[PDB]
């Protein structure tokens, strides 16, 4: 149960810091749930009705954020789970914001793009009672898209009659609408600049320097490009769920995204030597981005693990038993929900951008991300420094920190 795992995660989190147990009760329960149905018109003519899901995990910072997945598995639970987890995602880099998730069973494969706007109408009609600039901002996520986007917020309007910033509703909304520069690279720039921030901690310079990101999607392609021109590392090794490749000599990182985009894998790629994510895992470098499928490193691999930094990408690739073999071999970790921040960040700036009516422009949008990272990085690294504990541990605590302190500020808990 992914619930049952958040709260596990949370009561391990408060074990490594001084909170009382009337907040941790508060905080072990979602403070709104809502669960609505979602009927829409096929294209066949017949109605089809969805179950929706809206989670608000806590509002004691601020309106709460998160965004919608349209996935055929899709739980309660596991909605539960991602707005906890979202909570905490806001708190480690000082957002004004909460915890929020959404989601509808749908297998959006399925569904025509008609088919699709009346589900994200229909789906706004259902939760507009619970959901605002001030109250709750969704964003895109898994099979959602920033067309979905748009489309939500236009209904939201439509709904509102236009009495208040319905931009400001949702974020990742395209370019044309209420839109923001640098959402694209948002999330490997603050994985670049947790990167430059850990190595500026410890000591190392990275000009000349070697990465090797396991998988090249969206974010893993963007924070190699980012990490070659930006920090002047040398990329040594990029993979693909086909496999991977590696060059001592180093890759170009649009080379390589033309190949994969041409051929539909990294797989041959021209002076190359072919390697399974299993070593590439395990070669010497200095710093490793796992930015694919969660659980890559394990027993198996800890030991094998030769990074001097481990900015973790993606979504929890690291067990907790893994994290402590790391922490014993002196391998710092970027926290997963830190190092991936830059995309909550920046889906904040385009809110800011929204309710402000002024829109900035791509430096300002990567000054102002670069203070967040480099703020909330320093925070957590100096809790970590303090506490002699392990730097995930060092975040949960700051978060859950924060939020607490909110939570006492308001008058929500005595203690």
């Amino acid at each position: 149960d992914p619930f049952e795992m958040a709260v596990k995660q949370l009561e391990r989190a408060a074990q490594y810091m001084d909170i009382s147990e009337e907040a941790l009760e508060w905080l072990k329960k979602p403070m709104r749930i809502v669960e609505v149905s979602v009927p829409i018109e096929m294209d066949d003519g017949s109605v089809k009705v969805f179950t929706g899901f809206r989670v608000q995990h806590n509002w004691a910072r601020g309106p709460t954020k998160g965004g919608i997945r349209w996935h055929p598995a899709e739980t309660l639970s596991t909605v539960k789970a991602l707005a906890t987890w979202m909570t905490w995602k806001v708190a480690v880099v000082d957002l004004p914001y909460g915890g929020g998730k959404g989601g509808i069973i749908v297998n959006p494969k399925e569904l025509s793009e008609r088919e699709q706007e009346r589900l994200a109408r229909a789906y706004i009609r259902a939760v507009y009672d619970v959901i605002g600039p001030w109250t709750d901002i969704p964003a895109p996520d898994v099979y959602t898209n920033p067309k979905i986007m748009g489309w939500m917020m236009d209904e939201y309007e439509t709904i509102m009659r236009r009495k208040g910033p319905a931009f400001g509703v949702i974020t990742g909304k395209p370019l044309s609408i209420g839109g923001s520069l640098g959402r694209g690279t948002a999330t490997a720039q603050g994985a670049i600049f947790t990167i430059r921030e850990a190595a500026k901690a410890l000591g190392i310079d990275l000009k000349g320097k070697k990465i090797a990101v396991q998988g090249y999607g969206n974010a893993g392609y963007y924070t190699a490009k980012l990490a070659k021109e930006q920090l002047g590392m040398t990329v040594v090794a990029v993979s693909d769920s086909r496999g991977g490749i590696y060059n001592p000599d180093g890759l170009d990182p649009d080379e390589v995204l033309k190949w994969k985009r041409e051929h539909g894998s990294v797989k041959d790629f021209p002076g190359a030597t072919n390697i399974t994510n299993e070593e590439l895992l395990e070669l010497e470098v200095d710093v490793l981005a796992p930015a694919a499928i969660e659980e890559v490193i394990t027993e198996k691999n800890a030991d094998n693990i030769k990074a001097k930094i481990v900015a973790e990408v993606a979504n929890g690739p690291v067990t907790p038993e893994a994290d402590d073999i790391l922490r014993e071999k002196g391998i710092l970790q970027i926290p997963d929900f830190l190092c991936n921040a830059g995309g909550v960040t920046v889906s904040y700036f385009e809110w800011v951008q929204n309710i402000n009516g002024y829109y900035w422009t791509e430096e300002e949008v990567r000054e102002k991300l670069d203070k967040k990272m480099t703020k909330a990085f320093w925070e957590v690294y100096n809790t970590h420094k303090d506490k002699n504990i392990h730097m995930r541990d060092a975040a949960y605590v700051v978060a859950v920190s924060r939020v607490y302190q909110a939570m006492k500020d308001r008058g929500w808990v005595k203690k």
